[PDB]
């Protein structure tokens, strides 16, 4: 049965994302185009996956016609889709987080959006908006219940300092490139995020899958996934992501397949024991760090990433 995390606002969020409409299939020599094959999956997603489907969507990614026709086209209510969706800080799209959220409503076709995120701390030199009055904006977006929730993505402990000095709501969500084999984004993020109650979001949680180093046959963190996977009748992906889950932070994943994103909506199906948990932890941490986003920013914090 569906799990969800509460956040520091009393509110709901179910506890894995299972649709992303960041990704979708891309030529070599590509083209901002329509993906027919995006829209699909999304709205098959909607159709068919049991419970509240939580989508995550970025004004970066280009893709709110996609996600906006399939929004249109499904028959599952607003109330049981919780979409995420992110303003575009680190390249400027819109001016501000209000003016990019109008945009995204209008494309969308919908009237709210259950969580919405600054993308990124590094601001763009055309912006004319600092992270401070950026966050006093998302402040009055979630007062004018446009957005039902509010947070951060990809923020450092000092990042979220900065908000926190001038924040009359604390930031809910920070929502970080977290798996086995990045555990850390950047320096103590983890620790500082749950220690302030800010739930932590995984992004590309399935990274070791993503990118799995040649010798992985000899390599104990695939052994170990492979024999929990065994132990479970489960994927490698389902118990890298109820990993996620068990060390208390929301795993956001996509799939080209929707078999796989029923498999990920359905983690809950299986319990990983505090040994098991521990373990998958602990080979991880032993993995040299692999980091798939932000890369050109936080490559310089690779050394603190497993410690």
């Amino acid at each position: 049965n569906q799990k969800f995390f509460t956040l520091s606002n009393g509110n709901k969020i179910p506890a894995v994302a299972v649709v992303g409409v960041g990704t979708k299939w891309a030529h070599a020599e590509e083209d901002a185009t329509f993906s027919q094959e995006l829209t699909d999956i999304v709205k098959l997603s909607l159709d068919t996956v049991p419970g509240i489907v939580h989508i995550d969507a970025a004004e970066m990614y280009k893709t709110y016609p996609e996600l906006g026709a399939a929004l249109k086209e499904t028959k599952k209510p607003r109330e049981e889709i919780f979409i995420t969706d992110k303003f575009s800080s680190l390249h400027k799209i819109s001016e501000d987080p209000k003016s990019a959220l109008e945009t995204a409503l209008n494309k969308l076709g919908v009237d709210y959006v259950d969580l919405y995120l600054i993308h990124s701390p590094f601001f763009d030199k055309d912006l004319n908006i600092d992270l401070e009055t950026a966050w006093k904006q998302l402040e009055e977006l979630y007062k004018s219940g446009k957005a039902k929730n509010i947070g951060v993505s990809n923020f450092t402990v000092e990042d979220l300092k900065k908000v926190l000095a001038i924040a009359e709501i604390k930031p809910q969500v920070n929502q970080i490139e977290f798996s086995p084999f990045l555990q850390n984004q950047t320096p103590g993020i983890v620790e500082f995020s749950q220690k302030n109650d800010i739930l932590l979001e995984a992004y590309s949680p399935l990274g070791p899958l993503a990118k799995k180093p040649t010798d992985a046959d000899q390599q104990p963190f695939y052994q170990y996934l492979k024999e929990l996977s065994e132990k479970y009748n489960k994927t490698e992906a389902q118990v890298l992501l109820l990993w996620v889950y068990k060390r208390g932070i929301l795993p956001v994943t996509t799939s080209a397949k929707i078999e796989r994103i029923k498999q990920a909506q359905d983690i809950f199906s299986f319990d990983l024991t505090e040994e098991e948990v521990k373990k998958i932890t602990d080979l991880g941490l032993q993995h040299e760090p692999v980091r798939l986003w932000h890369v050109d920013f936080y490559t310089k914090y690779n050394s603190e990433a497993q410690k």
